């Protein structure tokens, strides 16, 4: 575990993280995909061997000794708000189990279902709160990655609010 488990946010490519493992915002079929998923494919292509896994689950595949936790959030284009919300909460609970099993002291995480799977809606608060619900009981240092300068501010504010 980390000595004083924390949350942090960084606005940068998650493929250049400084943590002991990465969560991929995966598709169910283990395809190279777009956005975060394509950056993870470029950096850790070996981790996409048998990475396909259903919506609401996480599957870890090693790239060398570096763990890539493929977490499949729902595509809100296909899911109802209600069923989508349930699967998004579940994907994060499966991430917390994997981070715990691996015994890592740190993890790089994106906000699941906030990219092309958002169905166009702003889901910062919805996705971040499910991230907290899952990860609050883990003792890994969590480093949340985003692209948008204003999302970085909003995520930083939400972390500091609890401190
Ligand atoms: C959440 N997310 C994913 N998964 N891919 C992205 C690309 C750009 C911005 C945000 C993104
Ligand atoms: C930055 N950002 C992401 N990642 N998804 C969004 C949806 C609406 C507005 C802004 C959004
Ligand atoms: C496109 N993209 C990469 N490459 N890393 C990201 C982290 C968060 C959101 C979007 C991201
Ligand atoms: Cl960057
Ligand atoms: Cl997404
Ligand atoms: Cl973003």
């Amino acid at each position: 575990g980390a000595m004083a488990p924390s949350y942090r946010v960084k606005r940068m490519d998650i493929a250049k993280n400084d943590e002991e493992c990465v969560v991929n915002a995966a598709n169910p079929r283990g395809l190279p995909g777009d956005g975060v998923c394509k950056a993870v494919y470029k950096k850790w292509p070996e981790s996409f061997k048998n990475s396909a896994t259903p919506v609401g689950t996480a599957k870890t595949v090693m790239c060398g000794t570096y763990p890539v936790i493929h977490a499949v959030g729902p595509n809100f284009s296909n899911y109802t708000e209600s069923e989508g919300d349930r699967e998004l909460a579940a994907a994060y609970r499966e991430v917390a189990k994997e981070v715990t099993r691996l015994g890592v002291n740190s993890v790089a995480i994106p906000l699941l279902s906030t990219g092309v799977y958002s169905g166009g809606k702003d889901r910062l608060t919805q996705s971040l709160n499910h991230l907290f619900t899952a990860m609050d009981s883990t003792d890994a240092d969590v480093v949340i990655y985003c692209r948008d300068k204003e999302w970085e501010k909003k995520i930083s504010e939400a972390i500091q609010m609890r401190t």
